[PDB]
C-alpha cells in the first residue's frame, strides 16, 4: 500500500490526523493514513495554479501524448489496480479486472484523441471589416472530488477531460476509498509537469472544504450525494465558481406488456445488483405494465435469489458487500421503512447477511406505489422495487415526476412506443431493451437534482473550457 | 402606459404593493405600478409548467415561426419601444432607436434560425449491436431576471434562446425599468401559446426570490451584480438548479506604444461613456504603455470633456444620466475614494451635475495603480481610469489578475503582439483595435466572478437544453 | 406568362431559337419561348463573376435578410406559382398549392437561418507560437441545372444554399418546365444585387453545355438522370470543377411479416404514385416478406386501382399525367419489358390512357425478381413492383446490391429489426414505418450512382463553401 | 528489400512486367519489381469489397485501436522508413528522419482519435411524431493513388482517414517511389483484418486505370498532376465515383514593405527549396512590394546560393536531387522558357549540376511578370520567381487570378493588412509571417484546379463518409 500524497511532483506523507481505511468484505482495517493538513491543501492548490502558466499554454498534441502515456501506465498495472480496488471496495475481483480496468484505460485514450478535436464556429467577417474567431481555453485550477463506489473510474472521469482541456487538477478521493488514487499518485508522478496533477486524502470537513473553497480554484467537479452537492454549491457561492455535478439517480425501468420478459430478468439480475446496487444508474425502480407484472415479479424474484455472495477474490462471487457499516445501516433502514408501509411485499432478501463485513441480501420488493419513499428516494443498495402501471401516458408522467434525472430504460418490442417514450423521458440517458451500458464517446450526466454537466464524450471535454470570442478590426 | 403582467395568456394587474418608476433625466415619477403578489408568482410558474407539456414537444420549425413573428412585432413597434426605454432609462432617444432596436430585432431573428441548426454527435454503433443517438431537449421552466441598464435588450437575450430551445419562461425585469417589458407583454400576448411566456414585475425580495426559489423552476438566468449572483446561487443550492450568469465586468483596454492613438481616443470617448458607462463591457480600465501614456491622457481628456449631456429627446445629447439616485451616489463615492488615494489626478469631470436628474460629469482619472480600488472594482458609471505599464508580460499578468473576466481589448499595430495578447487574456471576449462591438452570432459571456454561460450565438441556445443519449439494443 | 431571362439585374428576351413549352394534361402548346443565345450565356456568367467581388464579401446577416425577402415574395405569390406549375407539369393544383408552395417558402427561410450558423474547428495554438483559425468562404460562380419534375422546388434547393453561402448563381431550368423559373426571375429581379442571381432558358446542348463548361464557373449543381450526370462530369473534367449531383433513385421499400399492412398500403398508394411517380424517392421497389406477400399485393392492387386521374384543376384529381410524350413512351416500354419477362403479373393498370395528354394508368406489377430490369432500373412513372423475400439478411443484401443509393424505407413493428436494417442500408435516407417525408433541416442526397452532395440541411449549405485554414505566426 | 504486394492479408509477388526503381542521387537502379497483373488488381478490389461487410460495421473504438497500433509500428521502424525514403527519393536523410517520420506517426495517432469524435445534427422531432437522426457511414472500397514527392506521408494521408471512417482501401504508390509503401505492406499485414488494406505497385495505365475504374470502387483519392486529375475524373465519370483530389499548387508569397525581410529570406531559403521544391506548398511565387523588392531579391539571392547539395546521407546536405531524369528535364525547360522571355534575370542557379543523379542548382529568378509562364504554371523544382507589385488591391487580384488555390502566405507587420489579405485570398491555406507549416488537426486542400477535398483534420475524415438521415415514425 502506497499512502503518500502527490503535491507539486513529489510524494509526501499527509501531515494531518490519521484515518482508518477498511476492507468492507471483512470489516477489518487495511491501514491508517495521515490526511493532508490545511497547509498541504493550500500548497497543492498553489502548485496547481503556478503550473497552469505553462500547462494552460501547451498544444493539444502535447496533452494528448501525456494522456496516452497515463493510459499505458494504468493498463500495465491493471492487475494491481484491480486488486487494490477489490480489497478497498469489496468488488468481485473478476469484475474489477475484466470490466473496470479496460473502461478506465479507454477513458484516457478517448480523451487523448478528443483533446485534438474541439469544435467551434467558423471564423469570418460577421460584422463588416472585422474578423471574428472562437477559441476554447482552459479555466485554471479544477478541484475534483471522487465518490467511493468507483474510486479509480470516477477519478479517471474527472482527471482525463480536465487535463485534456489544459487545466491543472487537485484531486480528492473519498476518505473511505483512497487506495487506488494513492497508487495512481505514485505511478503518475512523472508523467505530467510538477503541479499539473495533485492528489490529496482526507475527509470532507477537513480537506474537501478548504479545497473547494480556495480562491484559486475555478471549478469544482463532484460526484456524490444531493446533500453534498447542496453543500458545495452553497460553499462556493461567494466566488461564483463553475461547478460540475453528478448527484445520484433512481433509474426508472419501464417494462411494457410486449417486452421480452426473460431478457428483462436476465438484465435486471445484473443491472440492479452490480456493485451491490451502489451505482447511480442501477436498474432500481421498475414500472411493469399490469399484463406482465406478476410474471415479471415471480421470474425476477427467482433470478435474484441465486445471486452468489462470497469472498471478492472468488471467481464465483457475483455480489460483494456494501461500502461501510453506515451505508449498510441506511440501506437496511430504507428496506424496513418500505415494509412498514403495509402494502409492500419482500419477494426475496430484505435482511443483512450474518457474518463479518457489510453484506446485504439481494432484495426484491413488490407492490410499491408511485408516492412511496422506496420509489421516490435513492437507496443505493442491492434493492429493486416493482410498481404496476396501466398505460403509456400514465407511466411516462410517473417516471418524469421525480427529483432524479440521470438514466432510464424502456423495454418493449414496438418501434413506435420505444421512440415515443425515449423522446419524452426527462433523463440524461435512455436505453431501449437494455440498461447500464456506457461508452467513452457518449455523454453521461443528469438533469434536475441529479445535477448537470457531462462525464465522457466531447461534451465532457467542453465542460472544462471557456469559449472565447476574439474579434480583429481590420 | 402599459402596466399589466402577462400570466398564462392574460394581461392582469399586479396584486402586490405599488412601486414607483422614475424618469432618471428629471427625477420625477413616471408612475406607480402594482407588483406581482406571491400568489401571482406561483400562478405564473404553474402556468409555465403546464404549458411546457405541449411547448416542449413542438418542432424547431414551429418555434422558429413564433420567434420570427415576435421579431416583426418588435420591429414594427420600434419607435414606441425606443421612446419608453429613453423615458425610463434616460438614454438618448437617437441611440436607443438607431442602435438598440435593430439589435434587439436581430437577436430574435438570429435565434429563430439557430433553433433549427443544433449540432450533436453522429448517431451510430459505438458499442457492437447498439445504435446510439444524441438529442438536445429543453429543461422546462426558465426564470429570467433582467437588469436595468438595457432592459429590453437583456429581456431579448434571455427570452430568445430559452424559447428557441423549447422552454417556457417567466421573466422579471428590474423594478427600476419595467416599462419596455410590460409593453412587450401587451404586444406578445398572443404570439405564443398561453403560459409559454409570462412577464412579472416587482422587487428582488418580494417577487424575484419566490420566483427563482420555486420548485418547478429548472434554470435561473441572471444578468446583474456579483452580490446578486452570489445570493441567487445560495438561494437555489437546495434544489441544484441550473444557473446562467453574467455578473459584471471591468474591461481592460490595453494600449501599446504602436497603437493608433487617435483611434483609441475616438473609440474610448464612445465606449467608456455610452449609456453613461452603465455597460458591463464599458472601456473603463485603460492600461497605457509608458511611451504613449501622457499623449493618450491629454488627448483623451480633451475628447471626453466635449461629451454633451442634455435632454434625452435632443438629437445632440450624447450622455444621459445614471439610472437612479442610489447608483449616482455610489459612482460619486468611488470617484471620491480614488481621489483620497493621493496619487490619482482628475483630468476632467469628477462631479455630479447641478440640476434635476441623476447626471454625473464624464470623468477621466489618471495615475491609477494596479492595486487601487478604481482599477480592481467595477464603477459602472461615466468614469475611465488610466494606468501606466512597462511591458507586454507585465500588463497581461496585470489584466489577468482580476476577479472579472467578461471583455477586453488590445490596441497595437503589430500582428504578432495582437495574437499573443489575445490568446492569453482570460476574458470571454477580446477585441483588437476596437471595442464594444457585438453581433448576434458570436457569444458574449464571462469567466471568474463575471459568471458563466453565454448570451447570443449557438452556444447561447445550447445553454438552455440538456444533451441526452438514447441507445437502442438491436 | 413571363418569358424573359434574368441577366445582370435586367429582364431580357432570349436571342436564340424559339422553343415550345407544353401542357402535359392536354398535349397542347402553352407558348414558344426564345432560348438564351451563346452570347447571353456568356454575359450571364460574366455578370455573376463581376457581382461576386462584392457579394462574396457580404456578411451572413445581409445574405440572410435577402433570403427572407425572397421567401416573402414567393409566399405572397403562392397561388400564381402553384397555377403555373400545375399548368406546366400537370400536377393536381391542390397538391402544388398545399404541399409544394409552403415547402419552397420554408427552404428559403431555413437557409436564411442556417447562413448564420456555420460550424468550424476551435481557433487556437495547435503548433506552439502560431494561432490557427478555420473559415468557410464561397467558391464563386455556381451553375445550377434544375430538372422538370419539381421545377420551382428544385430551383429553390439549388438557389438557397448557394446564395446563403455567398456565391453568385446562374440557373438553368429544364427546357420542358421553365414557367415558374421565369416568373421567379420577374419577381426576384430586384432582391439581390445585379448579377448575383441569373436565370436562363434553353436546351442542354445549346445552353446547358456552354454554361457548365464556362471557365469562370467553379461548381455545377445538377439534379437529373444518370446519363446527364455522366455527361456533365465528363464535360467539366478539363477544369476540375466541383460538382454536386442528385441523379435518380429506386427506393427499396422493405416490408416484413410484422408490418402494419394497412399502413403500408395507404402509404404506398400515395408514395408510389404522387407526382405520377416522377419523384427520385418514389416508393417504387417493394420487397415483401413471403408471409405477407399475397395479402399486400391484393390490398395494394385494390387501393392503387382507385387513384383518380382527371383535370389538374379538379380538387378530386389525385394523379396527373407524365411530363412529356417521350417520357410516356419510356414508361410504357419499361412496363412492356417487364411483361415480356413471362413471370411478372400486372395486378392493375399497365397501359397508357386513351385521350389527350400524357397519362399512364396507375400500375402495380407482382412477381418481379431481384435481377429483372423492373427492379434494377429506374422507371420514374406511376409504376410499383413487388418482389417476395425470405429473410432479413437476404433482403438487406438485395437492396444494397443496386446502383442506386438515395432513399429507402423499412416497415416492421420490431425495434431491433428496424434499427439493424436502418443501420445497414446503403441509402442516403431510411424511413421506418413511413416513406417520402422531407424536412428542410435534414439532408437529402445519395451514394453510388445516385450521386453525392446534399440538398437541404446545414450540410447542403456547407457543400457551397470551401474550408480555409489561416495560421498566424506570433 | 521488400518488394511484395499486400493482397487480402497475404504478401505476394507481382505477376506483371518488371519495372526499375531508381536512386535519384546516383541515377542507378535500386531494383526491378514485378508490378501487379490485371488479375491481381481485380483480386485486390474483390478482397477489399468482401472485407467491407465486417469492417464497415466495426465500432470507432476498434478502428482507432488498429490505427494506434499502426502508428506504433511505423514509429518503431522510423529509421528504416527514413532510410528507404532517402534512398528512393534522394531526400536528405536527416530531414526524412527528423521531419517526415514524426509527422507520419502523428497522422495515424490523430485520426485514431478523430475516428471517435464525429459530429452530426441533434436527433429529435423535426416533423411532429417522427424522430430523426443523422449517421456518418463509410462508403465501401476506396482506391488511393499516392504521388512520388512524399511517398510514405501521402500514403498515410490517404490510408488514415479512409480506414478511420470504416472503409477498406486499395493503395497504389507511384511507380517511381514504391519502396516505403512495400515495407509498410510487410509491417502492416497483420494489423487489420485481411483485405481491409491492400497495397499494389505499377504504372498509371497498367495498374492505376484498372483500379480506379473498377465497378466496386466507390471513391478515388488522388494527389498528382492536373492532367492526371482530369483523366481520373473522365475515367470514372461513367460510374459517378466520388473523387478527392489535390492537384498541384503555385503558392503566392506576398511580401509588403513593412515585412521582416530577414525572416522572409530565412523562410524562403527553406520553404522554396525543401524537397528540392517538389512540394505543392513550396514558396515559389513571390510578389514583393516595390519598396523592398530590390533588397529582398539581393538578400534572397545570397541566401539561396549557399544551399548545400551533396549525398543524401551527409548531415550537411540541404538540397537533394529531383525525382527523375524526365522531371529534371521539365524543370530545366521551364527555366529556359523564363529566360527566353527577355525580361527575367537569373539571380543564382539556373542550370543542371554536373555529375551523376538528377541535381538542379537552387534557382532564383527576378523580374517575372504576372502573365509570364513562370508565374502562371507550376514548376515543382528548386526554382523561385519574384515579381514587383504596387499596392494591396492589385496584388490580391493578381494572386487570385490563378488556376491554383492550395496555399499562400502574406508577410507584413500590420494587423489590419494581415487579416484583410488573409480574408480575401482564394487559397485553401494562408500563413501569416511564415509558410509551409502543417499540423494534423488543420485541413489542407485546394480550390479551382488545385482540386477539392481535404487532407488531415476532422474534415479529412468526413470526406470518407456519407451522411445518412434515419427517420422513425412513432
Ligand atoms: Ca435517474
Ligand atoms: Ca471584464
Ligand atoms: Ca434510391
Ligand atoms: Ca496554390
Amino acid at each position: 500500500m502506497q499512502h503518500k500524497l502527490l503535491i507539486n511532483g513529489e510524494l509526501v506523507s499527509g501531515e494531518g490526523e490519521k484515518q482508518p481505511v477498511y476492507n468492507p468484505a471483512t470489516g477489518d482495517v487495511l491501514l491508517e493514513i495521515a490526511e493532508a493538513s490545511a497547509e498541504q491543501v493550500d500548497a497543492a492548490v498553489r502548485a496547481a495554479d503556478a503550473a497552469f502558466a505553462e500547462w494552460g499554454q501547451t498544444t493539444p498534441k502535447v496533452r494528448a501524448e501525456c494522456l496516452l502515456k497515463l493510459a499505458d501506465v494504468i493498463e500495465e498495472n491493471g492487475q494491481v489496480f484491480a486488486e487494490l480496488e477489490s480489497r478497498n471496495c469489496g468488488k468481485p475481483l473478476h469484475s474489477a479486472f475484466n470490466d473496470e480496468i479496460p473502461a478506465i484505460v479507454d477513458v484516457f485514450r478517448f480523451f487523448a484523441g478528443a483533446a485534438r478535436c474541439l469544435n467551434g464556429l467558423a471564423a469570418g467577417e460577421y460584422l463588416e471589416g472585422h474578423t471574428s474567431m472562437i477559441r476554447r481555453d482552459p479555466l485554471g485550477v479544477v478541484a475534483s472530488i471522487a465518490p467511493w463506489n468507483y474510486p479509480l473510474m470516477m477519478a479517471a472521469w474527472k482527471l482525463a477531460p480536465a487535463l485534456a482541456a489544459g487545466n491543472c487538477v487537485v484531486l480528492k478521493p473519498s476518505e473511505i476509498t483512497p487506495l487506488t488514487a494513492l497508487k495512481l499518485a505514485e505511478l503518475a508522478k512523472d508523467i505530467f509537469p510538477a503541479g499539473v496533477v495533485n492528489i490529496l486524502f482526507g475527509r470532507g470537513k477537513t480537506v474537501g472544504d478548504p479545497l473547494t473553497g480556495h480562491p484559486k480554484v475555478r471549478m469544482v467537479s463532484l460526484t456524490g450525494s444531493i446533500a453534498t452537492g447542496e453543500h458545495i454549491i452553497s460553499h462556493t457561492a461567494s466566488s461564483i465558481k463553475r461547478t460540475h455535478m453528478e448527484l445520484g439517480g433512481k433509474a426508472p425501468v419501464i417494462v411494457f406488456d410486449d417486452a421480452d420478459i426473460e431478457a428483462v430478468v436476465e438484465g435486471v439480475r445484473t443491472f440492479g445488483y452490480y456493485n451491490a446496487g451502489q451505482d447511480c444508474t442501477a436498474a432500481c425502480r421498475i414500472y411493469a405494465q399490469k399484463g406482465i407484472y406478476d410474471t415479471l415479479v415471480e421470474k425476477l424474484g427467482a433470478a435474484v435469489a441465486t445471486l452468489k455472495s462470497g469472498a471478492p477474490d472468488d471467481e464465483s462471487t457475483e455480489l460483494g458487500p456494501l461500502s461501510s457499516l453506515a451505508h449498510l445501516e441506511r440501506v437496511g433502514k430504507a428496506v424496513e421503512e418500505a415494509k412498514a408501509t403495509g402494502h409492500i411485499k419482500v419477494i426475496t432478501g430484505g435482511e443483512k447477511r450474518k457474518g463479518n463485513g457489510y453484506y446485504y441480501a439481494p432484495t426484491l420488493l413488490a407492490g410499491a406505489l408511485q408516492d412511496d419513499a422506496i420509489v421516490q428516494k435513492e437507496v443505493f443498495g442491492p434493492v429493486v422495487s416493482v410498481t404496476p402501471f396501466d398505460n403509456e401516458e400514465q407511466v411516462v408522467n410517473w417516471a418524469n415526476d421525480s427529483q432524479y434525472g440521470l438514466a432510464s430504460s424502456v423495454w418493449t418490442k414496438d418501434v413506435g412506443r420505444a421512440h415515443r417514450v425515449s423522446a419524452r423521458l426527462q433523463y440524461g440517458c435512455t436505453w431501449v431493451n437494455t440498461h447500464f451500458m456506457l461508452v467513452s464517446e457518449m455523454p453521461h450526466g443528469g438533469q434536475k437534482l441529479s445535477g448537470y454537466g457531462k462525464d465522457m464524450s466531447l461534451y465532457g471535454l467542453e465542460d472544462y473550457t471557456v469559449v472565447r470570442h476574439v474579434m480583429v478590426k481590420h
